[PDB]
């Protein structure tokens, strides 16, 4: 039997998170309860297999229960293209209401009248939004957001306690899913092979010490825990994540220094931990990567015999001498170096052809270091507000098409770049700029996907995933573009525009920025300032009221 192998792996409690977290991410549209009752029944019937490991049905597979459940076009198939009917229907922007908090005292009061409901609620939610959070981790916000609700709910004032932590969660959650969506994107348009080169970089770079073997028994059990996660296995996936912790904390000094006090907490904890380690301390005197890359008579014969280790042992070695690079950047410089030797070692004189490699290497290194030196002044300069506004300028006009409500919030956490990581030293700011900029621009795919209205747009995401960031700040202003013609109907008046937060009214403003632009290609930042100061002053004016409607309604219908 499964479903016993993994109950009692996982636990009575976990079992049931990942189970509901499985169904939500599933169908995302049905209501809490209904799957409350899938849940409850797969619970019970798995508690009977693990006393009777031959009971009826226990023989299953946990695609096959859990599919038939849910189906209590899709379910009119069988596994497996009954399953693979449920992952292709995962919806990343569900038409789901927004998910606003009630008064303090009024969760409060129901977090204590009813504990259990309380937090699947939560996971229920959060799941349904996010159809491919890691569902681990998940357990991880879980248990953290308990413990807001068992602290604050008791104290002086609640307010000023609990939504402090709720909103760095709420936060940190938005992270996290978007983290993880590169990562189930990276496996499944490009394939698992392309996920490894990914891992081999990262951890090359956080654990320097580590011999390459090890490194790659880690890449290897880090693919199968995602390709679980990304694909609906969320038991395995756990259950696999959990028992990897344990690998590492095991072999611990042949691996990373830092995993020290991460090693000593609570399963959870220590996952969580090992999951944003910084990087060990670099060994010291390593020979020239040129020596065995370069310099070497052996190195065609080493890509012949055996490509795919020769290069990881490349990646490998070049990842952990420049933690400063971004995982992106190591992987363009790894596709220069296997295009030029699979070019030179058919070459007259190999050698000779691919003993340049590293000169090409210099234009790739600089066009990233440049820009990110660029837009962090240019933070400095302007802040956080105002510079996601010159973004937000800049990428309209290279696609126009997209849809307004996805280029504000793309923009804005383009934006963010310059607060989360220019405070940074030169030497850490790429791998914190870059590495980020591709999580954003692929929230940008993922939605682009589903309605396409750019081939631009999917030129840039379906042709290299590694080349996204370079692709999107190569494009010029779409000169095809096609003035957006007045609308008006995206001034309609609403009550409650004249009381709203400074965010509020940032991202009101962004909006029209966006609409501005559509509508005038062609304008410049002086007159873009023009019509904005304007339509600024008008909203104000207005607001002052009096019968604020006909103001609006009046002077805007003039406007
Ligand atoms: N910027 C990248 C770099 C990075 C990638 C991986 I792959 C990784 O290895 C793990 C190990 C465990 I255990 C996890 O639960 C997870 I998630 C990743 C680590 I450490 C760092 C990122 O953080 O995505
Ligand atoms: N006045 C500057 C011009 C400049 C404008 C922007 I707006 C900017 O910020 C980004 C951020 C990303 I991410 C991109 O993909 C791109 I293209 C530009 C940068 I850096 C430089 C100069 O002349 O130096
Ligand atoms: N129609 C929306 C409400 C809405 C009214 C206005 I008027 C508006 O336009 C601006 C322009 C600027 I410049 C501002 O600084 C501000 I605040 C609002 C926007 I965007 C939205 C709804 O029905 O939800
Ligand atoms: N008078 C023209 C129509 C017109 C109305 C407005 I009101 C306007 O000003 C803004 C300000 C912002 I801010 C926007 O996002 C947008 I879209 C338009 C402009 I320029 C033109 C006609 O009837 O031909």
């Amino acid at each position: 039997s499964e479903v016993a192998h993994r109950f009692k792996d996982l636990g009575e409690e976990n079992f049931k998170a990942l189970v509901l977290i499985a169904f939500a991410q599933y169908l995302q549209q049905c209501p809490f309860e209904d799957h409350v009752k899938l849940v409850n029944e797969v619970t019970e019937f798995a508690k009977t297999c693990v006393a009777d490991e031959s009971a009826e049905n226990c023989d299953k597979s946990l695609h096959t229960l859990f599919g038939d459940k849910l189906c209590t076009d899709c379910c009119a198939k069988q596994e497996p293209e009954r399953n693979e009917c449920f992952l292709q229907h995962k919806d990343d922007n569900p038409n789901l209401p927004r998910l606003v908090r009630p008064e303090v005292d009024v969760m409060c009061t129901a977090f204590h009248d009813n504990e259990e409901t309380f937090l699947k609620k939560y996971l229920y939610e959060i799941a349904r939004r996010h159809p491919y959070f890691y569902a681990p981790e998940l357990l991880f916000f879980a248990k953290r957001y308990k413990a807001a609700f068992t602290e604050c709910c008791q104290a002086a004032d609640k307010a000023a306690c609990l939504l402090p932590k709720l909103d760095e969660l709420r936060d940190e959650g938005k992270a996290s899913s978007a983290k993880q969506r590169l990562k189930c994107a990276s496996l499944q348009k490009f394939g698992e092979r392309a996920f490894k080169a990914w891992a081999v970089a990262p951890l090359s770079q956080r654990f320097p010490k580590a011999e390459f073997a090890e490194v790659s028994k880690l890449v290897t059990d880090l693919t199968k825990v995602h390709t679980e996660c990304c694909h609906g296995d969320l038991l395995e996936c756990a259950d696999d994540r959990a028992d990897l912790a344990k690998y590492i904390c095991e072999n611990q000094d042949s691996i990373s220094s830092k995993l020290k006090e991460c090693c000593e907490k609570p399963l959870l904890e220590k996952s969580h931990c090992i999951a944003e380690v910084e990087n060990d301390e670099m060994p010291a005197d390593l020979p020239s990567l040129a020596a065995d890359f370069v310099e070497s008579k052996d190195v065609c014969k080493n890509y012949a015999e055996a490509k795919d280790v020769f290069l990881g042992m490349f990646l490998y070695e070049y990842a952990r001498r420049h933690p400063d690079y971004s995982v992106v950047l190591l992987l363009r410089l790894a596709k220069t170096y296997e295009t030029t030797l699979e070019k030179c070692c058919a070459a007259a004189d190999p050698h000779e052809c691919y003993a340049k490699v590293f000169d090409e290497f210099k234009p790739l290194v600089e066009e990233p270091q440049n820009l990110i030196k660029q837009n962090c002044e240019l933070f400095e300069q302007l802040g956080e507000y105002k510079f996601q506004n010159a973004l937000l300028v800049r990428y309209t006009k290279k696609v126009p098409q997209v849809s307004t409500p996805t280029l504000v919030e793309v923009s804005r956490n383009l934006g963010k770049v310059g607060s989360k990581c220019c405070k940074h030293p030169e030497a850490k700011r790429m791998p914190c700029a870059e590495d980020y900029l591709s999580v954003v621009l692929n929230q940008l795919c993922v939605l682009h996907e589903k309605t396409p209205v750019s081939d631009r747009v999917t030129k840039c995401c379906t042709e290299s995933l590694v080349n996204r960031r370079p692709c999107f700040s190569a494009l010029e202003v779409d000169e095809t573009y096609v003035p957006k013609e007045f609308n008006a109907e995206t001034f309609t008046f609403h009550a409650d525009i004249c009381t709203l937060s400074e965010k509020e009214r940032q991202i009101k403003k962004q909006t029209a920025l966006v609409e501005l632009v559509k509508h005038k290609p062609k304008a410049t930042k002086e007159q873009l300032k023009a019509v904005m100061d304007d339509f600024a002053a008008f909203v104000e004016k207005c607001c002052k009221a009096d019968d604020k409607e006909t103001c609006f309604a009046e002077e805007g219908k003039k406007l």
